[PDB]
């Protein structure tokens, strides 16, 4: 269960703590950004990228002065300076073109890319239409991990009589727990 | 709005198309895996990692023969062979220790790491208890991108009278669209 189209494109890149995604018209209108703007959207920053001053909602225009309008082009670029400890960040925020340094005490490394997750034939589109489905998704059931862990509930599990309450008052110990005597 | 604890750990790594996450007791019991098992869980495989034979639900025990039980240790490891085009994959699947080659025609690169997303003071835990919150999450409102794009609706937008229907029959053109005459 894994049919992939001959052109599955990249949905995102992760690099020194920033998640980067193509800046679509969907997203440009959704975040009320100018529609001439070319670059990558940064929607999630942690660790080294957040440290460098980089916030979410920011658009990644360039690195080291070279323009990055696509993921493919942004990767190419991280490969170039992957062994460096610093690269420059040209960013678009609130109409200002800011600059930032990104840092790492070993080396920056290559930004790794992702496609949209593999989906089921009968699956429901949770987002506005964007084009034929095989264009971003692989169709099938592998690349799974289904049922998704997060939707599995754990039986709270046996407790000796007079156990100590780790959690808030939730009700009679006997409703959720199997008691031991 | 960004208070981080002096020990924010890694939640995941992405490497040549696999998303890797610490294999917790939560996840070990949730996927009915042996509880002695040490390694990383692989929950999402695409591109180069899926190509190498790697499926989701798989646990990443080792690379090139070196054991990887934590993210920190798995990164260290990708740094080592980051310039190589091939590394070995020791994996745990259904009780079998399989082996796989991972490949890339330029170079593999460094696996990039992520922490749990920054959360709000008043935010609700969507998962079983796991320990104090500052241990995985940064508390605040930056690293935002809120409101989250996905929860913004776009007004379908004006259509000239006699426009052609791109989408299924949804009802009277006048309910959603502003018509032009
Ligand atoms: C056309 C008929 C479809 C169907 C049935 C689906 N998609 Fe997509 N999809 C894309 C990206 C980048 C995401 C992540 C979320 C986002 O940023 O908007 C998604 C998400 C989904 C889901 C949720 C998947 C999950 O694991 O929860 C599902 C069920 C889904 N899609 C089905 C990317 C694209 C495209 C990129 C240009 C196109 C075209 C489509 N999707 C179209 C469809
Ligand atoms: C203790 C009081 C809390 C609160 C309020 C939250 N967390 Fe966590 N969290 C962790 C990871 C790895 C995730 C991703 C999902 C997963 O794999 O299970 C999450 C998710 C959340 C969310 C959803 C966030 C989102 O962007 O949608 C929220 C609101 C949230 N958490 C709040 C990691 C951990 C831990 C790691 C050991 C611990 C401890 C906690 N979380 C505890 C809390
Ligand atoms: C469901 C409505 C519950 C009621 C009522 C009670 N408990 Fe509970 N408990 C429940 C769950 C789902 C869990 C898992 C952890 C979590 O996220 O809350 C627990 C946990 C405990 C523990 C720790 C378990 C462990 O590490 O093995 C103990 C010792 C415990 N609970 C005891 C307890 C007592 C004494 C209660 C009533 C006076 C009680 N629980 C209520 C679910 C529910
Ligand atoms: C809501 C209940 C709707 C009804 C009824 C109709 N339309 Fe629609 N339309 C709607 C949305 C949210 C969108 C965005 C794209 C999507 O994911 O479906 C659209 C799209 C169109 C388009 C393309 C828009 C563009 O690219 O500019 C056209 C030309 C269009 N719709 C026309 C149309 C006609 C003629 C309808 C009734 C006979 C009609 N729509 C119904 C929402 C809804």
């Amino acid at each position: 269960g894994g049919f992939v189209a001959p052109n599955v494109q990249f949905s995102e890149a992760h690099w020194q703590g920033m998640e980067a995604l193509p800046l679509s018209i969907e997203l440009k209108r959704k975040l009320k950004l100018p529609l001439d703007l070319e670059g990558l959207l940064i929607d999630e920053t942690s660790l080294n990228a957040a440290v460098s001053g980089l916030l979410a909602g920011d658009v990644l225009v360039a690195i080291n002065g070279r323009k990055v309008k696509t993921l493919k082009k942004m990767q190419k670029e991280t490969r170039r300076v992957q062994m460096d400890r610093r690269a420059s960040l040209t960013v678009y925020r609130k109409g200002r073109l800011l600059t930032l340094t990104l840092s790492e005490e070993k080396n920056l490394g290559l930004a790794q890319v992702e496609t949209a997750p593999m989906i089921l034939p009968g699956d429901i589109m949770p987002h506005p239409y964007r084009g034929p489905c095989t264009q971003c998704h692989a169709i099938g059931t592998t690349g799974h991990i289904t049922p998704d862990p997060d939707g599995i509930v754990l039986p709270p599990g046996p407790i000796r009589a007079g156990a100590k309450m780790p959690h808030r008052d939730r009700g009679p110990c006997a409703a959720c727990h199997a008691i031991i005597q």
